[PDB]
């Protein structure tokens, strides 16, 4: 029995040994120059060969071989477009990718393999894709569900997928009528991803969509604390905690592994205040399919 849209999903139609080869249509840098690090939105053609659903991921096998002459390991990217896609025809797939650049022990600059390959793609270049992968981040079946979404950085990707479906499309069997609430935590204003799209959805369904941004390096709460995502949530603590108590509420979290801890800290306190052990409560939520997490 699922509370999620699991029926008839496709998983691993394409595999590492037999990937689907698509072509890049567009590749755009979507963060401003200020932004610490670039993030690119890219669209690939798949001609309807990859029957994905909102919340799933695709694997990307970057070109080249590892130090042993073997093909690079695949990396997973949450799909950032809804099932019909950015063009409404179910033939393209979009990804949201941050370019990874760090320094090794010797002070030498290392670029992540897959992220730099993807961000460097030019229209017309081919790309090896696997999947779809995943069941954890699918949408609830309930069209009247209260859906709370908390992403950091690229974790915004599956929520864009959800929201395009909910608010930018007409479906014969699905009309969203609940409350969708998005919190997005980034470091700078030049790093707010898809703000413009979310701003248009808000105007469209003002009673069905709430939006909150947390720009850490540019916002502080009263104590003077940095505006991290949990720092922004705490401000709605009483409201969110009350929302968590209802059977039709669904929590999804996606982004950097770090975020998990700072929300747990906020939650352990709200629950204890009511005589509840957060660890056991979160466990029950996870089992009821209401606390969904994908951090990396
Ligand atoms: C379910 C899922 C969905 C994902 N969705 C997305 C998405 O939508 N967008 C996205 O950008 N990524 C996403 N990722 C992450 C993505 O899969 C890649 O890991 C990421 O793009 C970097 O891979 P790479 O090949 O560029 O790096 P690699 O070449 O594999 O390099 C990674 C390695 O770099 C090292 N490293 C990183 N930072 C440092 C540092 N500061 N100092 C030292 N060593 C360091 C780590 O040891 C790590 O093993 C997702 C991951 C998962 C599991």
């Amino acid at each position: 029995h699922s509370k999620k849209m699991e029926e008839g999903i496709t998983v691993n139609k394409f595999k590492p040994k037999t990937p689907y080869v698509g072509r890049c249509l567009l590749n755009t840098k979507i963060t401003g120059d200020d932004a610490p690090g670039e993030t690119w939105h890219m669209v690939f053609s798949h001609e309807g060969e990859i029957p994905y659903r909102e919340g799933q991921s695709v694997g990307v096998i970057p070109d080249g071989e590892d130090k042993n002459g073997k093909p690079h390991k695949l990396r997973l990217y949450s799909i950032a477009s809804s099932a019909l896609g950015d063009f409404g025809d179910a033939k393209s797939v979009s990804l949201c990718v941050k370019r990874l650049i760090y320094t090794n022990d010797a002070g030498e600059t290392i670029k992540g393999v897959c992220s730099n390959f993807l961000c460097d793609l030019k229209p017309g270049a081919e790309v090896k894709l696997t999947g779809p992968v995943g069941k954890e981040m699918l949408m609830p079946k309930d069209p009247n569900a209260t859906i709370i979404m908390l992403g950091t950085g690229t974790g915004i990707a599956p929520f864009r997928s959800f929201l395009w479906k909910m608010f930018f499309e007409k479906h014969d069997d699905y009309k969203f009528n609940g409350l969708a609430w998005l919190f997005l935590g980034v470091p700078t204003s030049s790093s707010l991803l898809y703000k413009e799209e979310f701003e248009k959805m808000k105007e469209k369904a003002p009673d069905n969509f709430r939006l909150d941004f947390a720009v850490s390096r540019e916002q502080t709460n009263e104590k003077g604390e940095k505006m991290y995502i949990q720092t922004r949530m705490a401000q709605y603590a009483v409201e969110l905690w009350e929302m968590l108590k209802k059977d039709n509420t669904y929590f999804y979290m996606c982004g950097l592994k770090g975020m998990e801890k700072g929300i747990d800290d906020i939650m352990v306190s709200l629950a204890a205040a009511e005589g509840i052990d957060w660890i056991e409560y979160k466990r029950q939520l996870k089992k009821a399919e209401q606390w969904n997490v994908a951090v990396y």
